[PDB]
C-alpha cells in the first residue's frame, strides 16, 4: 500500500525532528518518517530542519556544541537506530546542503548509511545525488521538486521522485510513470488533498498530521 | 581565436567586480569578461562574489542600502552598458543565487536581459538554468561545474559547459564536444595552464591576469 510517512516524525505532537517526534509517528502506525539533515562542522548529520542556529550555521559547529545548546537535537544514527523497535520501518533522509557544499556531505552521508537497509536519501539539490549514486550505487535515492524539474530525471540516478503536492497532475504522474518512479508527495495534512493524491495512484504520502496519513491505502 | 576573458574585470588592476576593473580589462584588449551577481531585496542584480554584506545577505538588502554602505557596487545594467564604449565586448554574467531562490531571480534576469546581445549567463545551479531557458529561449547559457557533473549536460540547454580547469582533460573535452558545446574554463592565472588548456583546443579562458590571455589564440 502507498507509504504513509511521517514528516519530522509527528511534529504536532511533540516537537520536529526530535526523537520522540519520530517515535510517536511509528508508535502511530505510520509506515516510516522523513527527517532533515545538514553536516556538522565535525561531519556528523544533525537532525534540524533549518541552516541557522544560536552558534551559526550548522556546518561551521561541531555537533557537541550544537547539542549543549539544543539539548533535544538528534544526530542522523539516533534515528536510524529507532528501527529496532520497529523492524518494519522505513526512513527517508532529506540531505540538506547549501549547494556547493552538498558533493562532499553527500559523499560523508553515502559512508555512513553504506549497506543500511530501509532507508532513502533525497534531496532537492542535483549534485548532491550525482555524487550520492556515484558513491553508494546501491543507496535508494529521491529527487525533491518545489518546482517542476522533471527535465532532469533522466540524467539523475534516482529510484523515486519526491514532488510538491502541487506539482501532482494526472499528466505530470504519466510522465514519471513512464519512467518507472516512485512518486512521493509532500507536506500533505489535509483529507482532501491526500485522497486526491492517491486517486492519481502516488506511492508515498509525507504529511504532519499522522490521523490524516493512517486511513490511507489498505 | 579562443575568448579571452577577464574573471571581474581585471582583478589585479583594481578591485573586482568594479566598473573601473571591467573598464580596464576590455581596455587592456581582452575579448569579454565575467561578473557575479546575486539578486538585491528590491530585484536589482548586484555585481559581487560574496552573498555576505555588512548588512546581511544581498536577499535581505535593498540595492540602494547596499550603495550607500559600498559606494563602488555596481548594479549589472551598469556594466552591461559598457558595451556601448567596446561595441564587441561580450559578457558572461554569472548568476549567483542560492539554490532554492535560484529559479526566481533566473526568472527576473531572464525579463531583464530580453534580446540583449552580447551576453550569455552562467551559473552552479541546474534548476537556475532550467528556469532561465523556459523564461528566455534565446539567451545563450553555461553550466559551470566545480566537480564533474557532466552527467546533467543531456538535461540542461545549454550551448557551454564552464569547468574549473583541473576538470579539463583530453577525454572530457572529447565528451563536450560529442555534444557540440562550447567549452570555457576557469580560472586560468598561469601560462603553464593556459596553454595546457588550449592545446586542447578550448574555446574561452576566464583569467584573473590579462597579461596570461592576450598572447592566447591568434
Amino acid at each position: 500500500r502507498p507509504l504513509r510517512l511521517g514528516h519530522r516524525g509527528a511534529p504536532l505532537k511533540a516537537k520536529e525532528n526530535t526523537l520522540e517526534s519520530f517515535r510517536l509517528a511509528l508508535e502511530a502506525g505510520l509506515d516510516g518518517v522523513e527527517l532533515d539533515v545538514w553536516p556538522t562542522r565535525d561531519g556528523v548529520f544533525a537532525v534540524r530542519h533549518d541552516p541557522d542556529t544560536p552558534l551559526g550555521p550548522v556546518f561551521q559547529v561541531d555537533y557537541a556544541d550544537l547539542k549543549a545548546q539544543e539539548p533535544d537535537l538528534p544526530r542522523l544514527e539516533e534515528v536510524l537506530a529507532l528501527k529496532e523497535a520497529f523492524p518494519q520501518a522505513v526512513f527517508n533522509v532529506e540531505l540538506k546542503s547549501f549547494p556547493g557544499l552538498g558533493e562532499e556531505a553527500a559523499r560523508r552521508l553515502a559512508a555512513l548509511l553504506r549497506g543500511r537497509e530501509g532507508v532513502w536519501v533525497s534531496s532537492f539539490d542535483p549534485l548532491a545525488l550525482l555524487a550520492l549514486r556515484k558513491a553508494a550505487p546501491g543507496l535508494p535515492l529521491g529527487f525533491l521538486m518545489a518546482e517542476d524539474h522533471s527535465a532532469l530525471l533522466p540524467c539523475l540516478g534516482v529510484e523515486a521522485v519526491h514532488p510538491h503536492h502541487a506539482l501532482v497532475t494526472e499528466e505530470a504522474v504519466a510522465g514519471w510513470r513512464k519512467r518507472g518512479l516512485f512518486v512521493v508527495a509532500w507536506t500533505v495534512n489535509e483529507e482532501g488533498e491526500a485522497r486526491r493524491l492517491l486517486a492519481l495512484g502516488l506511492d508515498g504520502l509525507i504529511g504532519d498530521r499522522p490521523e490524516v496519513l493512517l486511513p490511507l491505502g489498505g
